[PDB]
């Protein structure tokens, strides 16, 4: 495994930084020089891995095409910054997050092997063709048919005309998918010659403290859309509403950076309110976990053996909700409606059902069997001379 | 000649980065080492040139004296960062944007030639004295006579006591003016022993996303407020109002960065609306161009041979509007008061008038004759050993 | 002596940057390699010193426990950035601001001497034991059961379990305190085997634009709150009211970047108003200085021999106000309550009282005797190899 040059590229967004931290640390511990290109705003997390931070300015922070336009601008701006950074310091292999595909373009120009690191499930080969009509239902908007023209023009300018705008990005050379197969929708339609389901990349055990039950709390709940974004005030009060007059339960509600006030000047020991909680520490001793369905929270709930109440909002979240529902460990709620009775029902049932608990035990064993960081590091070292 | 070290210094502001991009790229293509010092927020544009990014922290983002205070802070902060970056890596020549005159101070301290790169027209040798009372009649405010004292003190602190606060900044040793002489007010008062009118610095067209005329469109119009920030929602509706019931014409409206909200239900088939358009690509098929009168849009409208309807607001835009009006290729409107009937009239006259078209052909010919990037690069290379 | 590598670490806040600029410049002027690790937002001040800027991303930008969490995150984020930057370029000594104690953790791992640079007075080792109940009465909030415990866990990760979370931070090996002893509360309870009172670190008589006196002003006054930020417009009206009635005085009022919205008339010829003035330059010709009591402003008024009217607002300013009042060179006012009559008396009396002028002359003499930048640089060079 001759020490070689490994270049990791990602973006500052939280869901694209944490999933691969322990994988990068393992590559450093094996004697390789690892450079990590990301925005300096996440220099703390990058440097803690032990990798060389290679700073670049990220352009990432309403319309559907507008969201695609911002992502294209970041790719256009990202590529020259990596080229200047690595021109005289070329790596043996390029690792890149799903949103850092400009790194693949650089690898193709220099004849260097590249590996995609997917922080969540990938799009199946039948899923691409199924979404092809929406592409033509985007070219009649004069905005969607200028975005793709700009995208194809950028690929031609960047020295890779013989590849599709879909193939580049969503059809990598080789890819490491950091979710287990049972959290990947339509996994049988995913070609495992190309994609490898690794599962999460973990490392011994995290620190930042502990969190034990308040005495006389029989069942513990964590409600946190805390992967990143929260803002739904009416639903939060319903959570305190449900757990009010419900003793033996302890609600640990995380309302998030955007709120801190709004509470009720007192509040029983039944409800404790934070803007941030050590989610792993609370999840280790919790009996139910309410979440938005982000892959990071679900995999953390899975690893801790805690059933989940999923309230999907964005695009990755509904599919995640169906998966854990199909695994018999979760219920799906609709943030638009939901009642305290329906909320309390999903909460009280999930914590009592012993069949749910046995399924978490099995999924916990299936989770590790996917290989984790040790399997991923061996597969990356395979690409080194 | 022989490969040397060329140091370019500019600021992140939009009008001070784009005008010289192709000039720096041309200097790199000639085998020179070109370092480009700018704020990391524009690292994408700097690196794409092929130049070595040399980061420094910019202090650039109320009142007139308040505006003068921030610009002085940036000059005070810029000089030590350039000194530290170039202390042991001194270049053969210093190139600096008009707002990066601290680079000239470094060149004077180190006996290095310096060249000012002006992205628009410079201040004439007599236009200053008409404002000289206002400058001296502002030294009556204890704000104008402490700011200059701060400016004068900084010159003494920086090792250049033998120069006026006006001379350094507004009287460079050598300067490259990136506009044609016919876009420079009072050109006869510009000493061309010192300033050289280069015109815009171009280098082929990078496509950036093509835009073909819609089939069955007689003449195409582009509405985009020229060079920097926009906010005019009511004028946007009048544009859609005018081009509604104006068939055979195709309106390409750019609503711009911010405040995009406030669409209009269906939008007629005549009007297609974007937040950003490839302005060079659209101007290639345009027959009239509505703009704010920024030098960037005007020079881009000139190069494409497209008559312009100019709606100046602040800064350079009123003077720029008179220039293109004096050239017989543009009409000036007041966005607050223009009426829908007058808008279609100014538009329909400009696109139909063949005398306007002939003047544009001549102005296109005059534009190239100023030399462009090839002349600018040749003049810069003369300052190399 | 022999040129070595000195690494300074600080934070972007203004009161943690200016106090040590001239000290770093002196260490550079003495032929040493000085690296200065700070956030790039403050790169201008770092580079002007002449030191090598070592950039790291700072997480520093109501509730007692909430403030403690944000400071811990920045310390947690700072340490790996410092380790990566200095791992193969290790310094002979680590200099660190009070808020950059992760540099001390780095120095302990590498067996390197470290020196704390305190920009203001330190906490005597009796106030902490007095603060032990507040520590005990803060662990009862279920926020009180996650934060410090996270801090203790962080020490174990960083390789320093054999040190307390309080002792590390507030009990350095060696410390340079950049205030004189008469501006340090409970100075006798401060162990000077560990802490050294240096006084401010100065360097020549600067410009900042300079400021000549207007003719026909008998005595000049400068009004500028704390050492940076304010938001209280109403107090400003009383200042011009008091002076626009003393035609013999010349007021130089600093309203601050965070206002400008709202003035009064065209302004009398007695009053000149800015959002920012060269405070050192105005102090050259001033006869009274109104301030909130920030340590930066107080030491500048003290060094200029200018009596002060102190209007404390946030933390440290009342204790600083208490100090300068006890020294017989200042009067204390409450911006919320003070009236024009009490304000005008404090201004004219302080400027007229010759006993105050004599006390200022003596304190300025006491100021220099603490050693300043030359003493501090000599003490740092002692930790360097011969």
């Amino acid at each position: 495994p001759r020490p070689g040059h490994i270049a990791m590229v990602s973006v500052p967004s939280r869901g694209h930084l944490h999933p691969s931290l322990e994988l990068i640390r393992e590559l450093v511990a094996r004697g390789h020089r690892v450079t990590y290109a990301n925005d300096p705003s996440v220099a703390a997390a990058v440097t803690e891995t032990g990798a060389e931070l290679v700073p670049y300015t990220s352009a990432l922070p309403t319309d559907q095409i507008a969201q695609m336009d911002v992502f294209l601008d970041d790719a256009v701006g990202m590529l020259p910054q990596l080229r200047a950074a690595y021109e005289e310091d070329r790596p043996d292999v390029f690792l890149y997050d799903v949103l850092a595909y400009p790194a693949r373009v650089l690898a193709m120009n220099w004849g260097i092997p590249s590996i995609q690191i997917s922080p969540t499930w990938v799009m199946p080969e039948k899923y691409r063709e199924r979404m092809a009509p929406v592409v033509e239902q985007l070219k009649q908007d004069p905005r969607g048919a200028a975005h793709y023209r700009r995208f194809d023009a950028w690929l031609e300018d960047s020295g890779v005309p013989g590849i599709d705008a879909g193939d580049l990005v969503n059809l990598p050379e080789r890819s490491l998918v950091l979710v287990p197969r049972f959290l990947q929708p339509d996994a049988d339609d995913v070609d495992e010659k190309r994609f490898t389901f690794i599962g999460p990349c973990l490392g011994r055990r995290a620190h930042q403290g502990d969190w034990k039950r308040p005495a006389g709390a029989e069942k513990v709940a964590l409600v946190s859309l805390g992967s990143h974004l929260t803002n739904q005030l009416p639903f939060y009060e319903t959570c305190v509403e449900v757990f009010a007059a419900l003793p033996d339960w302890h609600l640990v509600l995380q309302i998030g950076r955007h709120v801190d006030a709004g509470e009720l000047g007192e509040l029983p020991p039944n409800v404790e309110v934070h803007n941030w909680v050590p989610q792993l520490a609370v999840l280790e001793q919790a009996d139910v976990f309410v979440t938005h369905g982000g892959m990071g929270g679900i995999q953390e709930g899975l690893f801790s053996g805690v059933p989940m109440v999923v309230a999907p909002q964005a695009n990755d979240q509904p599919a995640n909700a169906e998966s854990v529902v199909g695994l018999g460990i979760a219920r799906r709620i609709d943030i638009a409606t939901v009642t305290p009775d329906r909320l309390r029902a999903a909460v009280v049932e999930l914590a009592s059902d012993p069949a749910v608990a046995e399924r978490l035990s099995g999924l916990r064993r299936e989770l590790r069997a996917h290989g984790g960081t040790m399997r991923a590091a061996d597969l990356i070292e395979r690409q080194l001379p």
